[PDB]
């Protein structure tokens, strides 16, 4: 049998919207990422998503259809058990433009990522340039493009959108990334891209002695309305460890934390917790490590991490030291072009006084800039932001026409 282990990999699925993200998700894992009413009201990816599936491999089968994502090798003609590899998960990103922070905050979830690219749409599209861009700024390089929707164009079109997409890549860090044309709808051509996630998005290796850090997405109860109070269950918390691991008992903190009210004054003071659960999707476990999607459940009142209150926060052990940042410095650069705009537009320099957006880990924080140079900037937050180390990447965007576009990068200064 298969062991039930935790996803021991996660992989961004990006690109522009409509292009099939989801439904590719779907194809891979059986399952739609999409759970919030809204979402399925509207027809559209808004929280970032997640799934998780088994890959093994029929060993005495051949390439790609030996790759298979339950233990059956049956299509292959063999009773024989397929060989475990691991558990993988995917990190489903909204495409829509109005939603890049939340592709930003997921991208720090990822060990690597698949841009799809619909085949029967002219390539590049505004968010196939920017989730391309962000993902090479945030160092996601483990990419494989997915050339999507093939279904509904003959060969030869998809074949003039593939030297297309060679032509876009040449010349950057993705110039080798290999192009995997699919239906994710009708299930072709899958095993192919199974097989390119073996070779080309490979589980990194982690130093689990590092201190325990978590970047939170989401957090939410289990309790069914009309619970007794003596039922209550404590506050989950949901997220993605990105570096050591976490146990069950653990005496933890959520960073900045909770917002705190004194006569209009606001400020901010550590959430402290114990972790009374570790799941990911069904399973439970006594320890969580990187990779995956874990639920930590907590003693916290649910009250404090209902409707996702606590997404961009971060968790660490209680003990851990963590600079909570209200100004922080930047060593900042920008991008030539508005990649993310549907009309060319150049960059403008940054400006003293203009309110920015910037991505750190999974939050995303207004700032107004205080002081500009040429390599660095200095910003005063509207909240403040935990920051669990001394090189951590942050993503600058700028209100243009009414949306929020990325329009550089930086390191934040320690
Ligand atoms: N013909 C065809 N249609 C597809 C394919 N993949 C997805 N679609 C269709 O495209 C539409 C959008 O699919 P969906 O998977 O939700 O795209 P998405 O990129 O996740 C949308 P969002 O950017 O908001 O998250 C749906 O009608 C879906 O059935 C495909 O391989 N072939
Ligand atoms: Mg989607």
């Amino acid at each position: 049998a298969w062991p039930k282990v935790q996803p021991e990999v996660n992989i961004g699925v990006v690109g522009h919207v409509d292009h099939g993200k989801t439904t590719l998700v779907q194809a891979i894992t059986g399952i739609w990422t999409s759970k919030h009413s809204e979402e399925l009201k509207r027809g559209m990816t808004i929280k970032l998503g997640y799934a998780e599936t088994n890959i093994g491999v029929c060993e005495s089968c051949k390439k790609p259809e030996a790759y298979v994502t339950e233990p059956s090798c049956k299509s292959c003609g063999s009773d024989d058990e397929p060989k475990f590899l691991r558990r993988i998960s995917f990190i489903d990103a909204p495409g829509h433009e109005v939603l890049m922070a939340t592709m930003l905050s997921g991208a720090a979830l990822m060990d690597g990522a698949i841009l799809v690219v619909a085949a029967n749409e002219p390539f590049p599209q505004p968010q196939t340039r920017e989730h391309f861009v962000a993902l090479g700024i945030i160092g996601v390089k483990n990419l494989i493009i997915v050339q999507n929707k093939v279904d509904v164009v003959s060969k030869e079109e998809a074949l003039s959108q593939y030297r297309q997409i060679k032509q876009f890549t040449k010349g950057t860090w993705a110039e080798n990334v290999p192009i995997k044309p699919v239906s994710a709808l009708h299930k072709i051509n899958i095993d192919s891209l199974i097989e390119g996630i073996e070779e080309y998005i490979k589980t990194p290796y982690r130093d689990l002695s590092q201190k325990p850090v978590m970047l939170v997405i989401r957090s939410f109860d289990v309790n069914k309305p009309g619970t007794q109070f003596n039922e209550l269950k404590g506050g989950v918390i949901g997220g993605s460890i990105i570096q050591g691991l976490f146990k069950v008992d653990q005496e933890i903190k959520v960073l900045p934390g909770l917002r705190v009210e004194k006569q209009g004054k606001v400020s901010y003071e550590p959430i402290f917790t114990k972790i009374s659960s570790i799941r990911f999707g069904d399973e439970e476990f006594k320890e969580a490590k990187p990779g995956g999607l874990v639920a930590i459940g907590t003693y916290l009142d649910p009250s404090l991490t209902k409707a996702d209150n606590l997404l961009g926060s971060i968790i660490t052990l209680a003990d851990a030291e963590v600079p909570v940042l209200w100004n922080i410095r930047i060593k900042y650069n920008l991008l030539e072009r508005v990649v993310g705009a549907k009309e060319m537009l150049k960059v403008d320099p940054i400006r003293a006084k203009e309110t920015l957006m910037l991505s750190v880990g999974s939050s995303t924080t207004l700032g107004i800039v205080t002081s500009v140079k040429k390599d660095e900037i200095e910003v005063e937050l509207r909240r403040p932001v935990a920051v669990w180390s001394n090189n951590i990447r942050t993503v600058i965007s700028r209100q243009i026409a009414g949306r929020w576009r990325m329009i550089g990068w930086g390191l934040v200064e320690i």
